[PDB]
């Protein structure tokens, strides 16, 4: 089934919208102890544990599909991810699902480094390029990375021993406050243009911000659940992905729920508003209908937030940190580029192009090489507003070397139900807001990878805040 | 509440048998859908899940508490581990169950290096000792690790890239090899001190001799780490439960209780499990009998050699039971006099029954707790003679303490779980794991010896208590 989400432009079709998902669910309609607002991974798995518990639960979903800032599109026989895509099994809570839904031997590796022109393309200017082998690469970041997370002589380890409780060393809050741009002041004489702008073009791609706008302690507590190391990163963060998608692992989740008959459902059906009162919650549609129940498990995104009616109102915490918003406005274009040889190609093109950092990450049905091409908000592009534009930044990361045949993306930007790609936050945001964002809200529990404890921003986060959730109402319902 | 379970000996007191466990369970029992036979954590996780999805659930132990080879006692304020101690969160199962139980707080770590003596202790005769910076000692076994796991270039990336998958790359031969013959192609390469450290630290993991001990499985462990010598170190000794083990037990033991779904009988050891047309039945020692539609048995592969089954099983499943796993670790706690050994660590191999311990807490008596541990090469029962226990301890640093306490179970001779955590035999995970794993009529096997990934932990355990409770789900 195809979904209103996404874009396809080939040179036959032009630009189109709506690609085909596993997503997508048929009907959008089945018709409470507990109503789950929104079906990412946050509420897939709120909604499957709660079920299997005996609990009569409604998933109440804006979008045609489940996954939310996570989904594959099938087309000519290969899984683009539109969003979420890479997991290990570091990452405790998507792995243990993984396991548990026997698809921990269902993954590919995104790095084939056994054929082609095997090498990193740097470009730091529009004229020229340098060209070094992924060993050297590899030298060049780890020494980047090393300066940079070197706040304390261990990279991290002092300052941050245990991720998930950020204020054990209370130290540690000067570089949550602290923003990319404060801390390369530091040790900007200490690096070459090549490892400044290698670090900038991948931290950048890590926050989907600005400089000035992402939280350099955030990019430690990424580094620190990765294990404070280059290596551990490239691990946890693009490594493995799911061969058949990242949909079809979504519909482990749903299947599971919607197998104990204890489930309701309704699909296209944005939420206005959400109302405590007396014995229940009232859940009302902007379409209108209303749904009652004991419970509400809210998963809408931090940056979605301020759209929706709360009663009572949300504490100042809530309220400043959803305004601010965080900083992520990820661009994640994939093309299928017709060289071959670019499958074992990665290449960084920064400060002056809109995609800044790419990859070669398979290799399609028909023998195409699949690109996946990054872009932040230091140099933005909405990549549905002008096809030519967007194929001119994903062909400057290796000028005259392929012609596209295919381009695929979502714009999470302009998603009115997203509003930004995976969270990342501003300086001091986590550290001022991260209690308020996790705290009780009458029958209310508010759950989102947005304020996860350890993978946050991750899907891992979002599996960890779905089963929170579910704990703390299994608990206060019995 | 006090444990048939392991020893406690003072200078006043001698040498006592039992100890506290927050882990026993009093009273004995509180008399089917499914039997879980086992209250390990594979078997609390597997009652668990039942329970909260709604089977009626029965729980046979054979002991006087959960927890089987992870339990804590707390004497005089301090929770000893009597077995499975660490935990990262880089150990997908048990990190899951500690967020869920909201324990991610709860943890400390076991190295404290901010005063003390403050150095590494090498012993490698029984006349002298080396002594390094913590520093030199990183670089020491940093060295010897990655001699010893390069077998491919990468320190075992190419051979071993998806730990969950061992056939993924064919040439993965290396868990047919012995510890003894990988240290034969890189001799020449180690000096003394970095063979040393090697060897008793690979001992310390496999509990084993170096003729018996897969080389695979401990790449297996090394690739779930990360592939370093400091991934290591964060998921195999870093943190542990500031409650003890045991207060963790007790959350899953709570919840399965709390759905009021949960029968149980304690020092109840089955003797045969039996497939009939409709049903299991499961037959105690004293002649109680058991029925279920299906049952989860997680008694250890060292045990299952005792119980009656019916059918046979197959011929993996058999040799595998028969041959059994080498981890014949022993672990030995020791309140000691000496404050400043609360950052000191050593090894002292080969000539010593316990051969590898650290500086790993402060009682709030103010004395330092070290743990030692002794493998099958240099082996002692640490029950037999307590004054031969003493030296082995003292020998580790002679002349530097006297002992107030030791505490510790005999894994080995309990015959409820007949060696420790799980180790293999060169060629044993290869050949049996698929076998150890395949369902039997009526009854799912699960247990930490046979996980996909941390195979041997406390995370294994949960691993396979999902499976277990996922697998009866589907099929009820
Ligand atoms: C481009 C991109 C790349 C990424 N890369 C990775 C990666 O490689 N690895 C990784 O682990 N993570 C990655 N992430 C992040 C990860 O995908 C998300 O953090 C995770 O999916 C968040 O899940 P969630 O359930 O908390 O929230 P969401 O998936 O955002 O789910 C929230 C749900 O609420 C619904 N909703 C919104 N408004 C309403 C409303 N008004 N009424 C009803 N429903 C509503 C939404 O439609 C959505 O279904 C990436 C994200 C993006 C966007
Ligand atoms: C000394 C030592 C140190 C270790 N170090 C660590 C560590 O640091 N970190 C870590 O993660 N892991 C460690 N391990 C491993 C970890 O403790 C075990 O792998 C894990 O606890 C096993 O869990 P399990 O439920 O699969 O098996 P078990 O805990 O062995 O449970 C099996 C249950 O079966 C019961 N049983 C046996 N026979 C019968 C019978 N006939 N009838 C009824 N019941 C029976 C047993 O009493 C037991 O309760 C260690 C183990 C030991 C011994």
């Amino acid at each position: 089934m195809t979904s209103r989400d996404g874009y396809q432009w080939t040179p036959e079709t032009g630009l189109t919208q709506g690609v085909p998902s596993l997503g997508v669910i048929s009907p959008p309609t089945n018709i409470w102890d507990v109503i789950v607002i929104g079906g990412g991974y946050c509420g897939l798995t709120a909604t499957r544990d709660l079920t299997v518990a005996g609990f009569k639960t409604l998933l109440l979903e804006a979008r045609d599909r489940i996954g939310g800032r996570s989904w594959s599109s099938n087309i000519d026989g290969y899984p683009y991810e539109m969003g979420g895509t890479w997991v290990h099994w570091h990452q405790s809570h998507v792995w243990r699902e993984i396991t548990r839904y026997k698809m921990h031997n269902a993954l590919s590796p995104s790095f084939n480094f056994s054929r082609g022109v095997n090498h990193f393309q740097l470009r730091t200017n529009p004229t020229t390029s340098t060209y070094m082998t992924h060993e050297a690469e590899d030298e060049l970041l780890r020494s980047a990375l090393h300066k940079f997370t070197n706040v304390d002589g261990t990279n991290g380890r002092t300052v941050l021993p245990f991720p998930h409780d950020m204020f054990y060393v209370p130290e540690f809050r000067k570089y949550d406050e602290m923003s990319y741009s404060e801390r390369i002041d530091q040790i900007r004489d200490e690096l070459s243009l090549n490892e400044r702008s290698s670090l900038e073009a991948l931290i950048l791609t890590c926050s989907g911000g600005t400089l000035e706008n992402s939280s350099f302690g955030e990019f430690l507590h990424w580094w620190a659940m990765s294990g404070y190391t280059y290596q551990g990163c490239q691990d946890c963060l693009t490594s493995y992905k799911f061969k058949d998608g990242q949909s079809a692992f979504a519909r482990r989740f749903w299947e599971e729920a919607a197998g104990t008959g204890r489930l309701g459902y309704v699909f296209g059906c944005p939420v206005r508003s959400v109302v405590n009162e007396r014995d229940a919650a009232r859940v009302t549609a902007r379409d209108g209908r209303e749904f009652v129940a004991k419970r509400v498990v809210c998963t809408i995104p931090l940056n979605v937030l301020s759209t929706i009616q709360f009663s009572p109102a949300l504490s100042t915490e809530r309220i400043s940190a959803m305004q601010a918003g965080h900083v992520s406005m990820c661009t994640k274009v994939h093309a299928e580029v017709d060289n071959k040889d670019m499958r074992s190609w990665t290449g960084i093109a920064y400060p002056f192009n809109k995609l800044c950092y790419a990859i070669g990450d398979g290799t399609t049905p028909a023998g195409n090489t699949h690109l996946v091409c990054f872009g932040n908000s230091a140099n933005h592009i909405q990549p549905d507003e002008d096809v030519r534009e967007t194929l001119k930044a994903v062909g400057q990361l290796a000028p005259g070397t392929f012609g596209v045949k295919r381009l695929v993306f979502h714009n999470w930007v302009k998603d009115e139900f997203a509003k930004g790609a995976g969270f990342f936050s501003r300086p001091g945001m986590v550290s001022e807001c991260l209690q308020g964002l996790r705290e009780k809200h009458g029958g209310v529990v508010f759950a989102n990878s947005d304020w996860a404890l350890g993978w946050r921003s991750f899907i891992d986060g979002a599996i960890e805040e779905g089963t929170r959730a579910a704990r703390v109402v299994l608990e206060e319902l019995g």
